[PDB]
């Protein structure tokens, strides 16, 4: 793969790569569509239209928005003009959206009718920057001063020319979260996605212009992000875009050409989805559906998933890992190359290192901390110091996950090296669970630990110890979860339990808890 | 008054005031109680247990307590210390505190054990610089880091000597609630309360030694702060606290001389308080309490109230305004002199001016915007210098209210510059209630006013535009607030309309929703 040039515009660089197809489609939703050319034209406009109401190069703008057209006019529009778009979570609290006003010190915010009404709880309570509010498809009358998405890019000629941006500027953050703290500011360059689409997008997997895309994971995860926005732009392939909840039912009727009369020809999905997809009585068969190629992320992928969906397809499922700091997969199974119980092997353009307690060699066979060097990776964590120099250690990236290699150097899963989860493709932390669990009056105190599913899938599950004197049902517990948590949070199950393992300190022995001790 | 020295330590100030009477009753509640001496030796201890930690000069710490023995200790103990604690009201959510662990940089948390749990989601989910957790009345399993406040208190010799602090130097901070934004950190310095409990406490209460002194007003609120610690301390009176929410017959208990062997002289209390009390069929009569003063703060009084109350109890009920930034009453009633209707006089020592649209003054019987020039002001909100330069203009704080000045000399309520509601003594802003409203999946629009209930006390009213093909409760959206929000902040009812009101512009019209044009 050729580097890109130092001087380098990642939204430019898109539009030109389509420029030789102006009327394919690049974009479909379940209500519009955009040619390449009118997706150019839009994204243009967008730019322009961010720069006369005042934002400068390199300031950051807030992108809360569905899966949607506009999604990715908002995004490459602001690359175009050099404004840094934060592209966030669309699940989160109003808490967590003033956090990140505050900590992107945003002059903008694009955000979906839907997630107008969180969006403003965030607003009236924070030391925000937020100069205009524009909002897609909006839900509810406009507040004064705000403007709507297409009336905002309709009203503005294109903006003739993109910022003269370099290949390592920063081009857009997106956010992470750890065990405990505010979510980490991931900055990437608008060289890190060139260098994902080409040695996984387009050399991995070989999209290609003919094929339909369409990504359960959501455009602001970075599995998504490329999945669906920059891995087919690259290459010219049409996209398939799905604001609503990805259920087996939603991606079946995708699959089915029901919308935007498009058969998608690559999936991509968490291992959880293709669970309940084969668990699903309306399961399509292989005669109804174009798919010949399915990507798979977002946590280990159980080896009876895959199988059955190969026996069932005659496709298998491609298993790889990659973290948002690393921006997208760097260990991977490949289309024609599969070995279950594993996450293949790196990808090309991609070392990777197992390293011990004390950063030394680990001996095939035995665990160790998987730790990245490669060309995609973000820079730091935006004005955190300290949780930079953790991750992102002289040219190597952290990842959190432990792994052993093989004999025939694939790589299989060994767990994590924090305490976090991942549930389906998102990162969960069990504190946070159990401090959302002893906030109830009932609740004495509270632990949180992994469990395996009857798929092999990680889960929450929750200990609880109840309260002398008060009253406590499952019931109870499970309205008090239903709205204060997202559902991918839930607790598969709650034990109640008469004290919890611990040390002298009163530290909670979580891996007694694993072990089975109750 | 005399100035205090260049070279003062509030706490030392109050601690040698009363070495005179190490023997007497300085804070009692429901299970403890505390001399003086015992209040001295204890504040000492845990001056150096904070020091023994680590926390130094000028850092802060958390303060999230219920009123009780344990309360003053700590407050005391950090100022004598030179440590800055920051006192926060205890009814708020995790992300309220979280926030504020955030911006005051926090160094250690004192924190009652019915708090622990917010304060534990408080702490997973922030950007703290918290070391250590004190737990005053542990109500589950300490974590590591976390100790028990007698076990800390009594694990460390006196401090020998104060920190070294000037007058002038900050020493505490509590935080105020604006229309929008954070809420602000506001500085008070060791001068701020000697200057209250001298001008207010001593010159217009005329508090004294012989004093019970009993605040429904907790201690974390500026009002109950110098209500039952810095003005009783000053003068050597006894004080009652009570952890509990502050009911009726809570309240009553207490007068009565139910806690402690104690009954009571002084009690001090929100109008809405008063309110409930008066309606209460259980109301003690004049010959089974020892009230002798009665101080309201926190709202206006509403005239009916107080003329109830004395006529009930020949007292009257003595209503100012104070405010966090000012630290107490600045305008009041005097325990000899009340005009209902009116919030009285200006507090000798506090200079009071009206100010028109043009920054020029206003007739009498006009309405303008209420600033004050007085010793006990606040220095700034930490780290807002924009919010600061806007309330604290060369040596004048501007309150946010609008007074009018009556031909005695008094002044009259005319309400706010910002659309602050004024709850029961808690500031609340419409916009924090309405931005939460609309995000129930059944609400179009939402706006929230205050509104005057049957005894013409503001509480915040929610006009709601459904969905269509939708239908709502009015008690489904109260919960849903109480689940989000502090829980005080719940609209005390809910009117379903088709459209709001607005401007050309899309603007709410809040005004015609207050005056009850659509109910
Ligand atoms: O495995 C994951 O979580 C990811 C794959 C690509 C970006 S993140
Ligand atoms: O399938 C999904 O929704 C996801 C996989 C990875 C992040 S989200
Ligand atoms: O609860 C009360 O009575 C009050 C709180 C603040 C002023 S009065
Ligand atoms: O009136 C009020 O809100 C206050 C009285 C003393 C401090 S604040």
């Amino acid at each position: 793969v050729t580097p890109p040039p130092e001087k380098f515009n990642f939204a430019e660089h898109l539009l030109q790569t389509n420029r030789v197809r102006p009327d394919k489609t690049a974009f479909v939703d379940d209500i519009s569509s955009l040619s390449f050319a009118q997706l150019e034209a839009q994204t243009r406009q967008l730019a322009a239209a961010l720069r006369a109401i005042g934002v400068k190069r390199e300031e950051r703008v807030l992108l809360l928005m569905l899966d949607g057209t506009d999604w990715p006019v908002a995004f490459l529009g602001a690359i175009y003009a050099g404004i840094v778009p934060v592209a966030v979570n669309t699940l989160l609290t109003a808490d967590d959206y003033a956090y990140m006003l505050e900590h992107s010190r945003a002059q903008a915010v694009l955000v979906s009718g839907a997630l107008h009404p969180v969006l403003k709880a965030a607003l009236t309570k924070s030391d925000h920057e937020v100069q205009r509010v524009i909002v897609s498809r909006p839900a509810a009358p406009l507040e004064p001063g705000e403007v709507d998405f297409a009336e905002f890019v309709g009203a503005h000629a294109p903006l003739e020319k993109p910022a003269a941006t370099q290949a390592d500027d920063p081009a857009f953050w997106l956010y992470s979260s750890g065990s405990t703290g505010r979510p980490k500011g991931v900055v990437h360059t608008h060289a890190n996605p060139y260098w994902t689409s080409e040695l996984y997008g387009r050399n991995t997997l070989h999209l290609r212009e003919d094929d339909v895309c369409f990504s359960a994971a959501k455009l602001f995860f970075a599995y998504g992000l490329g999945n669906a926005l920059t891995f087919p732009m690259t290459v010219g392939a049409t996209t398939l875009l799905m604001g609503e909840r990805p259920t087996p039912d939603a991606v079946f009727k995708r699959w089915l050409g029901g919308v935007g009369g498009v058969k998608p020809t690559v999936f991509y999905g968490a291992p959880t989805g293709y669970a309940g997809m084969l668990a699903a009585p309306n399961l399509p068969s292989r005669d109804q559906v174009a798919l010949r190629l399915a990507s798979s992320a977002g946590e280990a992928l159980p080896a009876e998933i895959g199988q059955r969906f190969q026996r069932h397809f005659g496709l298998d499922i491609v298993d790889g890992i990659g973290s948002t700091e690393m921006l997208h997969i760097f260990l991977s199974n490949l289309p024609d190359r599969v070995r279950y119980g594993t996450t293949g092997w790196p990808v090309p353009g991609y070392q990777i290192e197992l390293r011990g307690d004390g950063g030394g060699p680990v001996a095939d066979g035995e665990p160790g901390d998987l730790y990245i060097h490669g060309p995609s990776s973000a820079t730091m964590y935006w004005g955190n110091r300290a949780k930079s120099r953790d991750t992102f250690q002289g040219g190597w990236t952290k990842s959190g996950d432990k792994y052993v290699r093989n004999d025939d150097g694939s790589y299989t899963y060994a767990g994590r090296t924090d305490d976090m989860l991942k549930v389906s493709g998102i990162y969960v932390s069990p504190f946070e669970i159990e401090a959302t669990l002893v906030q109830h009056p009932g609740v004495l105190e509270a632990a949180v630990v992994g469990v395996a599913d009857e798929h092999g899938l990680t889960k929450p599950k929750a200990y609880v110890v109840p309260r002398p004197g008060q009253t406590l049902s499952e019931t109870e517990l499970k309205t008090f979860i239903k709205d204060r948590l997202a559902p991918y949070k839930y607790p598969r199950s709650t034990v109640f339990v008469a004290e919890l393992p611990k040390t002298a300190t009163g530290k909670i022995q979580r891996f007694k808890l694993r072990e089975g001790v109750l």
